[PDB]
């Protein structure tokens, strides 16, 4: 939740990402737990993508009387994944992957009446991971990984109906009868709803590490603990606002006006650390259950704040997230040599306290329902197909001069192809 993504594989999608630190039926899980490397005795490849089709809607009425209805404010997304794992020795192995652990997109029409808190909010990240692992004995394995994260981000906000609202208050006040107030009201009326009042964009790399432990009770039952470090992205990018500079320094609740001029802006984005415990139990030749609890330190994300080369605040939005958990439970039906089926459910606690909710990050507690299948063409190759349905609760949002309600759900569809090489690294 809150911009965190779980879509590292399509088999995982069909499980509702349950017990992902503890299952190693394909190469995708190494990205989640590097210790799982020790479960692979030949070079193994997996690649695919998950298509996310959100349906997130906003409703309400502005004090101007304009509707705050906004349908489908969360664009579709295509999240790819690629994974490779290989033994080095009977005791060591390595793996690498390309995945995305964080990403968000919320995009309103630029004439939206609530544009000052709407507009566009986009974050895309690509996690490049290189991992290694060591098997201590039949029971214990340990893994460590290095992550290089590339992030591209953009925020835009627009005037919306603020100009109309301000003109209305001026004209209803004693100032409405003065030359000064009338001049200000004309200026306020002149601010078109699609006037850009903030633009931030930048691209940057950050770095992190991750680690895992695997405990195998036997070949059919294992448990895992993993940690993914925080990743700090220190963007240096562009900031501008098309409002006249004369708007500045009155304490108005709008971003810094720059008369359309671009200047360098700095913003630090913290991608939060995450812990996860997982279990996998193959209770029968044809059946396994798998389950997990994850804890994400979303308290590490406190605000979006862009500052200038003089250290002044250009744009600032308080977020105040809280640490949050995700719990998931799934089962896998190993039907025959070709067919495997799976299903799962999960609950994702929103890291956003009610008072801190915003329409640009329209988040809510989410429930997952998942189903999937894998067809193995032979001992070396297979395809995974997965589908998930996510449903969140409708919530009230109070932001700036506006009151909104938000509702959200999503469909997710994923396909992966898997290939294992006829190749061993024994000594
Ligand atoms: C004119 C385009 C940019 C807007 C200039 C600054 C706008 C900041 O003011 C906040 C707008 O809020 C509207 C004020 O509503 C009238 C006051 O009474 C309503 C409070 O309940
Ligand atoms: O009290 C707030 C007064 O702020 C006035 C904003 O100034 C208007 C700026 O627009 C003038 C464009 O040249
Ligand atoms: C926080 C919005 C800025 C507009 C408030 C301006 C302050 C007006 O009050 C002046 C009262 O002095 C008499
Ligand atoms: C002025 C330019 C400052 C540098 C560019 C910054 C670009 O915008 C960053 C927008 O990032 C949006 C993040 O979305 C919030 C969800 O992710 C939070 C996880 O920590
Ligand atoms: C307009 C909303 C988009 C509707 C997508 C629904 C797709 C449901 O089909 C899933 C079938 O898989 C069965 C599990
Ligand atoms: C992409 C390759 C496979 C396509 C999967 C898409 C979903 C279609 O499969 C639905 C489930 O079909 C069940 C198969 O029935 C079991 C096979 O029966 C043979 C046993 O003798
Ligand atoms: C409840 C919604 C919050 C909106 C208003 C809350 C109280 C703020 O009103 C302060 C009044 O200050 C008046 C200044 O208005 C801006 C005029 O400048 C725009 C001229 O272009
Ligand atoms: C290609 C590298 C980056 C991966 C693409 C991600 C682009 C940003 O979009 C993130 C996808 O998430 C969209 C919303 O997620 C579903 C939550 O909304 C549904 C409400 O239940
Ligand atoms: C569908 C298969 C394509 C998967 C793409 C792998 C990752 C590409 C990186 C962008
Ligand atoms: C616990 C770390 C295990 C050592 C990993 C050795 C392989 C690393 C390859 C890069
Ligand atoms: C809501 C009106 C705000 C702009 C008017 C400025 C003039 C204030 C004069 C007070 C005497
Ligand atoms: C804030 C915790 C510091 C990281 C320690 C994690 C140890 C790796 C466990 C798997
Ligand atoms: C925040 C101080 C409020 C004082 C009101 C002065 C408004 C003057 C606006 C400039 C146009 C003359
Ligand atoms: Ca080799």
């Amino acid at each position: 939740a809150g911009g965190q993504l779980n879509e590292f594989s399509s088999s995982g999608l069909g499980r509702a990402y349950s017990g992902e630190g503890a299952i190693a039926d394909d190469a995708g899980n190494v990205s989640r737990n590097p210790a799982l490397i020790t479960m692979f005795d030949r070079p193994t490849f997996s690649a695919g993508a998950v298509y996310i089709d959100p349906d997130v809607n906003i409703s309400g009425t502005s004090p101007s009387g304009r509707s705050l209805k906004a349908d489908n404010i969360a664009p579709t997304a295509w999240v790819p994944n690629m994974h490779f794992v290989a033994p080095i020795n009977d005791q060591f192995g390595w793996g690498a992957s390309i995945t995305s652990n964080y990403g968000l997109a919320t995009e309103f029409n630029d004439t939206y009446a609530g544009g000052s808190v709407g507009g566009t909010t986009d974050l895309e990240t690509m996690n490049l991971n290189l991992s290694g692992a060591y098997r201590l004995n039949n029971a214990w394995s340990f893994g460590l990984g290095f992550n290089a994260v590339y992030a591209r981000a953009k925020i835009e906000r627009f005037a919306g109906d603020l100009g109309q609202l301000v003109a209305g208050q001026i004209m209803q006040s004693p100032a409405g009868q003065t030359q000064q107030g009338q001049a200000l009201a004309a200026t306020a009326n002149g601010i078109d709803s699609n006037t850009k009042i903030a633009h931030l964009n930048g691209n940057q790399w950050g770095f992190g590490w991750n680690a895992g432990i695997l405990y195998e009770l036997d070949k059919n039952n294992r448990y895992a603990l993993t940690y993914r470090s925080e990743v700090k992205i220190d963007f240096k990018g562009n900031y501008s606002s098309d409002l006249n500079r004369a708007f500045n320094n009155y304490g108005l609740p709008i971003p810094t006006a720059t008369g359309g001029a671009t200047q360098s802006g700095y913003l630090t984005l913290n991608l939060p650390e995450m812990w996860e415990v997982s279990g996998y139990n193959r209770v029968d030749p044809q059946w396994a259950i798998h389950y997990s609890l994850a804890y994400t330190s979303w308290s590490q994300f406190q605000q979006l704040k862009a500052t200038s080369t003089s250290g002044d605040t250009l744009f600032q939005k308080h977020e105040g997230f809280k640490d949050a958990y995700r719990i998931a439970l799934g089962t896998t039906y190993y039907y025959d040599d070709n067919w495997t089926f799976r299903t799962g459910i999960a609950f994702d606690d929103s890291p956003v306290p009610a008072q801190n909710r915003s329409i640009s990050i329209p988040d809510q507690d989410r429930f997952w329902l998942s189903a999937g299948t894998t067809y193995a063409f032979n001992k070396d190759a297979s395809v995974d197909v997965g589908v998930s349905y996510m449903h969140g609760q409708s919530v009230k949002i109070n932001e700036g001069p506006y009151q909104f309600e938000s509702e959200g759900k999503a469909w997710l569809f994923g396909t992966n192809f898997n290939y294992a090489f006829h190749h061993h690294h024994h000594h």
